[PDB]
C-alpha cells in the first residue's frame, strides 16, 4: 500500500489523476517526483519551472552545479538529483521537444529511465509545450514503464480526454 489518492487505475502499474504535481507531491512527498527537463537543466517553464518555483530555485542551484560538473544530459536520458521540500529525490528526464524539432523515437527510451524505481510521481513525458501527442505519450508510458507510476496530468480538459480516448 502507499499514500497516492484519487487515481484511476490504467493497467496494472499506470495510474492518472487530473492534478497539479507540485501539489501533489507536496502532499504525497513521494521518493521519486519526475521533472520534465532539458539537457542543460533549465527549469524555465511548464512542470520544470513549476517544480523548480516550489523549491525556492533550490532546484536549479543544484541543477547549475551538475551542469557545470558533467555537461548537458542526453535527450533521453535523466539524472537522479535532490527532491527538496518536494520529495526524496527528482528524477530529472529528457523527454524529446517536438518544438525543437527532437527524434520522438527518443521517448520510449525517456520512459525507460522510469523503470530504475519502484514507484514515482510523473507528468507525461514530451507533451504540453514539449509539443508531442498527450495521448501517444501515455500509451508510450504504458508500454514502456514496468514500475509503478502515477501520472498527474495538470490540464483539466486534457485530463478528460486521455481517459476517454485510453485502450
Ligand atoms: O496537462 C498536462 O499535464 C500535460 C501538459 C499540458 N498539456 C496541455 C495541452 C493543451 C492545453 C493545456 C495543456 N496544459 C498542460 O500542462
Amino acid at each position: 500500500v502507499n499514500s497516492f489518492s484519487g487515481y484511476l487505475k490504467l493497467t496494472d502499474n499506470v495510474y492518472i489523476k487530473n492534478a497539479d504535481i507540485v501539489e501533489e507531491a507536496k502532499k504525497v512527498k513521494p521518493t521519486v517526483v519526475v521533472n520534465a527537463a532539458n539537457v542543460y537543466l533549465k527549469h524555465g517553464g511548464g512542470v520544470a519551472g513549476a517544480l523548480n518555483k516550489a523549491t525556492n530555485n533550490a532546484m536549479q542551484v543544484e541543477s547549475d552545479d551538475y551542469i557545470a560538473t558533467n555537461g548537458p544530459l542526453k535527450v533521453g536520458g535523466s539524472c537522479v538529483l535532490s527532491g527538496h521540500n518536494l520529495a526524496k529525490h527528482c528524477l530529472h528526464v529528457v523527454g524529446p521537444n517536438v518544438n525543437k524539432g527532437e527524434d520522438i523515437q527518443l521517448l520510449k527510451s525517456a520512459y525507460e529511465n522510469f523503470n530504475q524505481h519502484e514507484v514515482l510521481l510523473a507528468p507525461l513525458l514530451s507533451a504540453g509545450i514539449f509539443g508531442a501527442d498527450p495521448i501517444h505519450s501515455l500509451r508510450v508510458c504504458v508500454d514502456t514503464v514496468r514500475t509503478n507510476v502515477y501520472l498527474a496530468v495538470f490540464d483539466k480538459n486534457l485530463y478528460d480526454k486521455l481517459v476517454s480516448s485510453f485502450l
